[PDB]
């Protein structure tokens, strides 16, 4: 009675108020920081003529994928999450996945080639003289294939007609999405991190009568080390969660049964932002692990 109101006041109105609010609430603050985030990361390298090296444009280019993810899809993605409805039209059901599915590969695309610039750099060197001149050709490549290779996953998707739409890919049989599903999550997550891992962790067991500029050379090296492995932790993590969601649901037909259809959609939203949570991480990563970004980051902070 008097109590049983209580509780079925909580779930029926409480719960999904508190719950709808919370979601509006983490979008907005990782659309804002991410957005304020990757442009200040730009800033930092535009204005400081000191920090421009391979890597950085590599970073650079990893906020270009960030802020095609944020501002296009992400704002796309927050009202699918709350709605679970496709309201952007058959068309737009095809160019936001495809920029979201690009960003992804742009992303892990531009970590492994730090990882292997910086492989080559301090585990092998003088084999390969990697300038920001070939550290931008390298950066043009990546989104060629970005935008090559999400091609296949545009074709998939359909907005079904079946009195509101919903945007998902259109499978021919069973077996393909197994094996187009197995096969990206290879290609654009596991190898590519594990590889990038092997790589990082040969760095570190290096970096930790050689000339006093030498030293101040790894001084350097540490503090870039240390930073970068940060962000590709950061990064594993943060797409862990939508990566195996998605195997799961492609691959082993997984969430079907709807019973827990609220945990289902709670377990893949939390997924899907923390895909940019990690657009909106990595500029604050930048500005803890980063002398040179942070003293940009207080410099552009004062002055805007
Ligand atoms: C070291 C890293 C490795 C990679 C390194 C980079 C390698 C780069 C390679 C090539 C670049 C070019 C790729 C571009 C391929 C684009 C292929 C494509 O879009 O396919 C569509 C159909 O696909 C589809 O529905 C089907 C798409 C899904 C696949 C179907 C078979 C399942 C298995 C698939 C095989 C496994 C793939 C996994 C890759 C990770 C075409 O039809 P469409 O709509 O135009 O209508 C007909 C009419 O328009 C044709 O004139
Ligand atoms: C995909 C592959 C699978 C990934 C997932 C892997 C899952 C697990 C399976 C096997 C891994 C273990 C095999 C090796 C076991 C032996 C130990 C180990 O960790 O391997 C290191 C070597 O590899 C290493 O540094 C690794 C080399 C790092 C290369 C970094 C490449 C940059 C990343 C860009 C790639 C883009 C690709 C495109 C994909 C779309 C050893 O060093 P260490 O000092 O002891 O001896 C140096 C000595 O070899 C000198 O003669
Ligand atoms: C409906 C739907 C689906 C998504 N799928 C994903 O992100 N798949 C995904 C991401 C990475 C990988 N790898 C193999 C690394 C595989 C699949 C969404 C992703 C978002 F970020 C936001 C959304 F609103 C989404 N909505
Ligand atoms: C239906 C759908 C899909 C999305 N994304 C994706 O499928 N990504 C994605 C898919 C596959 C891969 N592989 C590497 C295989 C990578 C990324 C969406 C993203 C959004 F931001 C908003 C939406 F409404 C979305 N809807
Ligand atoms: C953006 C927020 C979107 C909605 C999230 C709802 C999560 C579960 S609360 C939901 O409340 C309903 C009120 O009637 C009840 O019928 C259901 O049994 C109960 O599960
Ligand atoms: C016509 C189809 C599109 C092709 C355009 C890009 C051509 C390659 S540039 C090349 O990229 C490498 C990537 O590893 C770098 O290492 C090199 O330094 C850089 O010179
Ligand atoms: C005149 C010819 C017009 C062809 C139009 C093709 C549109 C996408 S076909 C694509 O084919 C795959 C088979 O590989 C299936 O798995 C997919 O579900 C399906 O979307
Ligand atoms: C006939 C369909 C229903 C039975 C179960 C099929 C499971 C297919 S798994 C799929 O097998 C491919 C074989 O080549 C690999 O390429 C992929 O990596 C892998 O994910
Ligand atoms: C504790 C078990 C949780 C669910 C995992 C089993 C999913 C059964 S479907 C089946 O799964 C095979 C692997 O088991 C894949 O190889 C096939 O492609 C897929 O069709």
């Amino acid at each position: 009675s008097e109590d049983e109101f209580l509780r079925y006041l909580w779930r029926d109105y409480l719960y999904p108020k508190q719950y709808a609010w919370v979601l509006i609430a983490a979008y907005v603050a990782v659309f804002v920081v991410a957005l304020v985030g990757n442009t200040l990361v730009c800033l930092a390298v535009w204005r400081n003529h000191h920090m421009r090296t391979v890597t950085n444009y590599f970073l650079v280019n990893l906020s270009l994928a960030d802020v095609l993810a944020t501002a296009i899809c992400l704002p796309a993605s927050l009202l699918v999450d709350i709605t679970e409805s496709w309201l952007f039209g058959h068309a737009l059901c095809k160019v936001i996945p495809y920029l979201q599915a690009v960003s992804v590969s742009v992303a892990v695309l531009t970590l492994s080639f730090i990882a292997l610039d910086r492989w080559y750099a301090i585990c092998h060197p003088l084999l390969f003289k990697s300038t920001a001149r070939r550290a931008l050709g390298s950066i043009l490549g990546i989104w060629a294939v970005s935008l090559a290779i999400m091609v296949p996953q545009a074709a998939v998707m359909e907005c079904s007609s079946v009195a509101f739409s919903v945007c998902d890919e259109r499978w021919a049989d069973d077996l393909a999405p197994k094996i187009y599903h197995s096969c990206f999550f290879i290609v654009t997550y596991l190898a590519p991190l594990g590889l990038m891992a092997m790589a990082y962790f040969q760095i570190f067991r290096k970096l930790w009568g050689t000339t006093s500029a030498e030293v101040k050379q790894m001084r350097a090296r540490r503090k870039t080390a240390k930073m970068l492995m940060v962000v590709v932790l950061v990064f594993a993590l943060c797409y862990l969660p939508i990566s195996v969601l998605n195997v799961l649901k492609r691959v082993f037909g997984m969430f079907r049964q709807a019973s827990d259809r609220e945990a289902v959609y709670a377990a893949f939203t939390f997924s899907h932002w923390l895909v940019y949570a990690n657009s909106a991480a990595n500029p604050i990563i930048y500005n803890f692990l980063s002398g040179k970004f942070r003293e940009q980051f207080k410099a552009a902070f004062s002055w805007w």
